[PDB]
């Protein structure tokens, strides 16, 4: 209920990514490692990139030991390839201990690096299922529970800050906690909801309901949930499946139009700036996700505000404007409560129940009128159907 040691163990942006501080091999190399619920491969930059201040140098670790078998893993608009291996790997400010892991040390890659964001590596803390190469790799968190007694969960915090941060600003502050094997109540207020994690792949919900400022997007639920619905912290943006994305727009635009806003705008393009202080938060509508509950026929709801999904973005013009990109964009590939959804709540992703918990985050951005919140319970039927297949 309270593991200090691990709070505020986090740095980083929801367009950077959050990252925890790691070290691989002997005697200990420090890496900073991005914090991926999307993925599954312990991952990190092993020889000189532009983007990368240092790197894991194999050569000069005693422990390193070859698995002498490649790896490949594209992106979008991306990518890395690596060589296989395993080494100890420790986390300072984690638990205290150390394991063997499997780590994909990054010989080749594209746009995956980013310039600044200080991270040099990826921890991909889903299940192995979804593993590079294949299912037979296991995932660091594995490792993990497997040689220790950690327990099977972990939980997050990501902190946004409202306000763009420079370089040096985000390397001084803190941007949230990462406790590993527990559950810290200082970092939410409220009561904590589970969501059944439907099957173990990525950190797979399912949504039964979506409201605009309360008013019912009343669309089929298995759309809201077309293809998958998953929780990813290394993605940035709430994604939506195309139809939902089409009429969520719809409604936020109808609900905010006293203000009228280029295309660029809602396509998470180019950017809206309003003069110091002046942001109209009170036109955009609050956005709810209703989500499975545990109890048959219950679900709960996650709010989040304008705040949590219009991203700040520093306009570098020597104005002191406040400017946000539109953080909702489009997906193929089902939907996606990235960074901007997961820093309005405090997230316990409880692998041990195989259910994943929200709570208010005790470090969401509001204002006095608004804040996110997580309640419950709504009476609500054949959930089971909003699932895809």
């Amino acid at each position: 209920g309270s593991f200090v040691e691990m709070v505020d163990n986090l740095r980083g942006k929801s367009g950077q990514g959050y990252y925890v501080e790691m070290t691989v091999g002997s005697p200990p190399q420090t890496l900073n490692i991005l914090v991926d619920t999307g993925s599954s491969n312990f991952a990190v930059g092993a020889a000189p990139h532009p983007f990368l201040h240092r790197y894991y140098q194999r050569q000069l670790s005693s422990t390193y030991r070859d698995l002498r078998k490649g790896v490949y893993v594209p992106y979008t608009q991306g990518k890395w390839e690596g060589e296989l291996g395993t080494d100890l790997v420790s986390i300072p400010h984690g638990p205290n201990v150390t394991v063997r892991a499997n780590i994909a040390a990054i010989t080749e890659s594209d746009k995956f690096f980013i310039n600044g964001s200080n991270w040099e590596g990826i921890l991909g803390l889903a299940y192995a299922e979804i593993a590079r190469p294949d299912d037979s790799l296991e995932p660091f968190f594995d490792s993990l529970v497997k040689q220790t007694h950690v327990p099977n969960l972990f939980s997050l915090q990501l902190c946004g800050a409202g306000f763009p941060l420079n370089q040096s600003e985000v390397l001084a502050s803190v941007g949230g906690s990462m406790i590993i094997g527990g559950i810290d109540h200082s970092l939410y207020t409220g009561s904590l909801w589970y969501t059944p994690i439907r099957r173990e792949w990525y950190y797979e919900v399912i949504i039964v309901r979506v409201e605009i400022n309360g008013q019912d997007l009343k669309m089929d639920c298995k759309e809201y949930n077309y293809d998958k619905s998953i929780v990813d912290s290394g993605t940035t943006n709430l994604r939506l499946p195309k139809k939902v994305f089409e009429a969520a727009v719809k409604s936020i635009k109808a609900a905010s139009s006293t203000e009228k806003f280029p295309d660029g705008f809602w396509l998470g393009e180019q950017l809206v700036c309003w003069q110091a202080g002046t942001t109209p938060w009170n036109i955009f509508p609050v956005i709810s996700l209703y989500l499975m509950g545990e109890v048959t026929n219950q679900s709960f709801r996650i709010t989040i505000l304008p705040q949590q999904y219009l991203r700040p973005v520093e306009d570098v013009a020597t104005s002191q404007d406040d400017c946000y990109k539109f953080a909702i964009s489009q997906s193929s590939t089902g939907t996606v409560m990235g960074a901007v959804i997961m820093e309005g709540f405090y997230v316990v992703f409880d692998r041990a129940r195989k259910r994943i918990g929200f709570a208010v985050s005790a470090c969401h951005v509001h204002d006095e009128f608004r804040t996110a919140a997580v309640e419950g319970p709504f009476v609500t039927l054949d959930m089971e159907d909003c699932g895809y297949n």
